[PDB]
């Protein structure tokens, strides 16, 4: 379903820099792929953008609660 998918997000972190305090597993997990600016990263399913991650951030959480319509978000959750 999103076998490759996730793991195609994961290969796009190969350029992420380096002291960024998230994990990239996590932001694939939750549906981010890294565009190639600075920290910033975008979802495969609605396009939401997100940087400036700071340590203990969620990316499930941002997720959910600024675009709760994402169908990719909400059936993770689910
Ligand atoms: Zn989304």
């Amino acid at each position: 379903y999103d076998f490759s998918c996730e793991l195609y997000r994961m290969s796009t972190y190969s350029t992420f820099p380096a002291g960024v305090p998230v994990s990239e597993r996590s932001l694939a997990r939750a549906g981010f792929y890294y565009t190639g600016v600075n920290d910033k990263v975008k979802c495969f399913c609605c396009g939401l953008m997100l940087d400036n991650w700071k340590l203990g951030d969620s990316p499930i959480q941002k997720h959910k609660q600024l675009y709760p319509s994402c169908s990719f978000i909400q059936n993770l959750v689910s």
